[PDB]
């Protein structure tokens, strides 16, 4: 079942910004949340569309294994950490945008419609350009949608090879050390309203995984570093960090 | 290509022990260390023998995958983590010894002498009690050995699965940040002279890999935590890390 929380809104409403937050219990099978309608609100899944990219770009060869270079194009791009060369990890890492349009070119609009239907992904319409769609196209995804999603990452249980799984959750790698390990993705969606900020994924433990998905208004980038700052004061009220 | 730098005895010095850091630029294919011989010179594998035997372990089903809860066996030990039920994560962070002995027993003398071979690893001689060669046997490996191991792991050419190696690396996750991400393992030699700790693993960085393999004099367990403090003082030093 789902549980709804209204305190954490005391860490939004203490950076003059709102949004939700969505944490699902593996070990017990219980969710909580904020706010339950935001929870279910579906948006743009923006950046956080790379996982299940990811994942189909490698499970048909269009990406070989983690190390595979993909060259710059030459262009120059207002986010510097774009134009460089690339691998999964780093891609994933910066959110460069232009790789994962190259690979989503060679995957085509059939195999991209397929396997989104496969994984049970949002609304599994990719209307749009086969190229960015995830940004300005009709794919929806909400926060409980994204657990549900992740979960199945997380067991393997996504209709695509184990290896690919390991690969893509090796490239969600974000933080790690004594306590924790989280393997998540951002987010963030600007071409149409509303404009908000993404962070899904989970959080391991020694004897439980705490999965989460969050979004948050974010009307300029200033409040990016928001997505993780919120997230973190809700896994520490929640006495899931230290 | 390897070069010694005498320089870094100032960080061993400081906390008046000695020891020897050894590190491996996988781009440029070159070497640094403080101390030559000792660089060279085989000491017990202790924990750190912990990868090859999840390597084995995992590769003939004895371990069927990273979530395969092995049950305390209600002996209580010194080690209060150890008193405690455990996955390959969990037992590698906390190198759950009776974990391993167990492994190591199931595995057999014949395919573990069979397998240290194929990797190359250390004397590859397992004499002594199957349960415990690791700690107090005959087995023994240099920094600049376990190096060598460790180069054939992150580039998936031992003689195992590929499954099974990416396994391991996962296991060995220690610190991860946006700078860099740290996979390794632990030891603690005590059993025969001299008492030392090992630390060996390496540095992903978004454009090349830094391997290292540091041991220290370790008359006793007070000083465990400058296994790591040294060696990110030399990284430091050598601006792997800010
Ligand atoms: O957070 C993300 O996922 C993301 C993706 C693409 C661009 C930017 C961005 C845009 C402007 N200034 C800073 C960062 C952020
Ligand atoms: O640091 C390690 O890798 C390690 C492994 C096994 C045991 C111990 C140990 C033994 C006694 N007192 C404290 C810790 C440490
Ligand atoms: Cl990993």
């Amino acid at each position: 079942e789902w549980q709804e929380n209204k305190s954490w809104n005391a860490h939004f409403t203490e950076h003059k910004s709102q949004g939700v937050v969505v944490l699902w219990n593996e070990n017990k099978q219980q969710g909580f949340t904020n706010n339950l309608k935001r929870a279910n609100q579906a948006f743009l899944p923006a950046s956080t569309f790379k996982i299940p990219n990811s994942l189909i770009a490698l499970d048909l060869g269009v990406v070989k294994d983690e190390h595979q270079v993909f060259k710059w194009d030459g262009q120059t791009r207002d986010i510097a950490t774009w134009n460089r060369d690339h691998n999964l990890i780093t891609a994933m890492k910066y959110s460069v945008v232009p790789v994962y349009q190259e690979f989503a070119r060679q995957i085509g609009e059939a195999r991209m419609s397929k396997m989104l239907h496969a994984f049970d992904y949002g609304n599994e319409d990719i209307s749009g350009n086969v190229d960015s769609f995830w940004l300005d196209g009709g794919i929806r995804i909400s926060a409980t949608e994204q657990i549900s999603f992740l979960r199945k990452l997380y067991h393997n249980k996504l209709h695509v090879s184990e290896r690919s799984q390991r690969i893509v959750k090796q490239a969600m790698l974000t933080e790690a050390n004594g306590d924790y390990i989280i393997r998540a993705k951002t987010g963030y969606s600007t071409r149409i309203e509303p404009k908000i900020g993404w962070w899904v994924g989970w959080v391991e433990l020694d004897d439980n995984v705490w999965f989460f998905a969050m979004n948050m208004d974010m009307p300029t980038s200033d409040g990016l570093g928001l997505r993780q700052a919120i997230t973190k004061e809700v896994l520490k009220q929640e006495k899931i960090i230290p």
